[PDB]
């Protein structure tokens, strides 16, 4: 079924994690169609500035989204950063995430295969489409038979990022496609106005599953502040989105 | 509104290859009433990257065909002009008249339209930023232009290759009524050495995006045996497929619409 | 013989042409290993804004153009944008000018050729550099002898520039290469600071002559004011680049 | 200042490649008296697009080769690490520690170099703006990097291809040591599909450009025989061709050197 993925882009303390947990769990009741999975990184390990909110550690994060697991029954999802990590996150991980700019980084992807959990890779800013076979068949290789390929945008020009459409079907050649559709509007070192309709765009094309960080109050949010999701949107363009995929999978091209 | 497709070959490569495109567009337009159709074909293609590429049978023989299009069926015309002094004759048969994305920062050229009282097209060149297109709008209507459209048709992405930035859907729509060119958006600029190629299998997803995006028209090629064509043969959609594109853009547009954002 | 082809941006008025062309004249006698060639455009047919300047018309400025070359047998050059224009301007123009945007304009090159005229092809920022063999081949079949490719940057994502120097050694198979120095680093609807650094790259690598915009007061200037150079400094990066061609050379590839 | 020459072969194929490469290298170092070598060769290729790759003979056989080079030549040593741990014994033998470009933004991996009191030389990452690095640099000496170098490598320009924006070079020269990498700037990322290409007519007229432009070093890949490389086959250079190279760009060096601006 149709995958939503979503949650807030930083764990700044598992109360936070339990409030839009509460949300995506009553969103989860009532689109059954859909499944929910719950998102939040432990650690920011790649923020430009070494004075920016990174998290509470892969200890309390872990812990935290046990406790969104354990009181939601949501699926999680939560990126990894160095080989190590890999183990302990699939303890609660359903799905483990591999950061854009770690997408050819072999260990890092042997490791979450090694797990036995999903893997979603972020497709890297400067990948071209057909480059993430080679990704599928790393994680293939080192056993990961759930494997998911999210579209985040490509480099386009300084501080600027382009998402390219026919990545979709290219991609899907291989893997299931999730469209990222808060990073993929950022600027590098972003416009909230085109997160909704790059994400219609999206659907239109045909994916497995769309990827939105939400937080209940985005002007506070300690990391992607300018693109994080209104939680209390995320219900509208829930809706929006499987009206769209209803009409238009009728002409999705085959593999 | 009123949803306006612009479609038909991407050159006039004789008046009865115009007749047979306008008589399948007729049909659909007598069957998609809230569409607006527009019949396109360039009376010359001045911009080939070789010297040996097919150009076309002249500025007279085309208008005289457009010409006949729209009197055997009624059908609106367009047509792309290359130099002022064609405004004027080229005004006395096209409804709406089209700026090359090459040229659309030829100030003359611009003004040599609006001046006709035609409405005007412009393709955004592959060159230029999406918010680059309002002082564009601005000259036209400094002209006299009354009708205008930008046509979103791609934009450089590295060596041989075009890109759709579909923010630049919302962004033009500020200024100016938006077109989405299914077929040029998907060519590869001097792909095959002599001639630009394509990928045909984009066009149909990337229109559904359009759509869905939100835009106030579609522009496609369209002709009866695109391997046949003498120009764009690679991205030319074949004419039976052209009902199909049209009745799935109009589905999706319509699921999509309640969500449009309000500019 | 080096090639610089130099002068005002847009012929603001034949006064200041000859200002300019005093200096160029100078340093024509200076440089006599030199070739250099007046240039300053009589219509800027293509700003970004309806109020910005253009310029004087064509007969005003083929005129001044005249009293440039009569005045200090100075060759000529200045772009065209129809057709028509290639004739008229052919009469002082030794080199006709096409413009960046216009280099795929089959009848504007072949116009061109047909003067008799040495035309010098801006390349577009949307051409790749292998590209530019198809324009050279019109103009060769339009009878033109002399032809000269000027790189001028490439678009590189939106409103920014980047000079791909592959580009030189690419185009030099079929013609000989110019390098705009002031044009290159402008950002589309600049910064001089780059422009000498370029150049001097442009010379290393190697190329057949320099295009630069040089203007008494370029913060006055009327057209391009962020990047026209001062003509203060015109002979100081001349002498540069010559002493640095003089010490490249011996390494610049055979065709 | 000392000009400094980064060069080895891409990956410690096997100690022997290393002590062939090291002792030409030596005997550069010896002739060009004003150039600061620094023997470079990765004991790991931790990002190839492909899983059959080569990738390396591990950490400690590749530390061990590298610290034969230094003994046996008396050379300067650089490689590149990809996790944190890998810091502290890398750091054992080499004077400058490599941050791979995909990895610019790791803090911890930044962090982890800074922290041995060594040299840090941060490849940019194909995605990193020019200004963007002053952050990088940033990180690093909060992280206690008395030494930093940044190594321009090419941008993302259009899919499996790399331009080189030279403007990148008196931008991050305000805020560290620039290192020109002549090898990689000239790679078609993804190129032949399970490996990545190059271009190698391009490797010289591109390093003419750096030290025209001006640069504190450049960095080369060389190899005895380019075509038999398990990594990089398509960008190294010969290792005949190094001295050639080296002698012309100290020439075009001197000859600019007196128009570098002041930053
Ligand atoms: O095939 P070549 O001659 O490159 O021409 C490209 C065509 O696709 C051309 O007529 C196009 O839409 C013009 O810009
Ligand atoms: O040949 P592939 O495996 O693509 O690897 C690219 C190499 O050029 C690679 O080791 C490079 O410099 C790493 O980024």
């Amino acid at each position: 079924k149709f995958l939503v993925i979503a949650g807030p882009c930083a764990i700044e303390s598992e109360e936070l994690l339990l409030k839009v947990g509460e949300e995506i769990k009553r969103l989860s009741e009532k689109f059954k169609e859909v499944e929910f999975v719950f998102k939040s990184s432990f650690d920011k390990a790649n923020r430009s500035s070494i004075h920016s909110f990174r998290g509470h550690g892969l200890e309390y994060g872990v812990k935290a989204l046990r406790k969104v697991k354990e009181e939601f029954g949501l699926k999680i999802t939560t990126d990894i950063h160095e080989s190590w990590q890999a183990e302990p996150v699939a303890e609660v991980a359903d799905i483990i995430q591999i950061p854009a700019f770690l997408c050819r980084q072999t260990d890092l992807l042997l490791a979450a295969a090694k797990t036995g959990r999903a893997v979603n890779v972020k497709k890297g800013q400067f990948l071209a489409p057909w480059d993430t076979k080679n990704v599928v068949e790393k994680l293939k290789f080192g056993g990961a038979k759930e494997i998911y390929l999210t579209e985040r945008g490509t480099t386009f020009g300084y501080n600027n990022l382009v998402v390219d459409f026919r990545s979709l079907p290219i991609m899907k050649q291989w893997a299931k496609v999730i469209y990222d559709a808060t990073h993929s509007v950022q600027l590098p070192g972003g416009m909230r106005e085109f997160i909704f309709p790059l994400i219609r765009a999206a659907v239109a094309v045909g994916c497995d599953g769309v990827f939105m960080e939400t937080h209940p109050e985005p002007e506070k949010a300690l990391s992607d502040a300018s693109t994080q999701l209104p939680l209390s949107q995320l219900e509208g363009i829930i809706e929006a989105i499987l009206e769209i995929r209803e009409v238009a999978s009728k002409y999705y091209e085959t593999i």
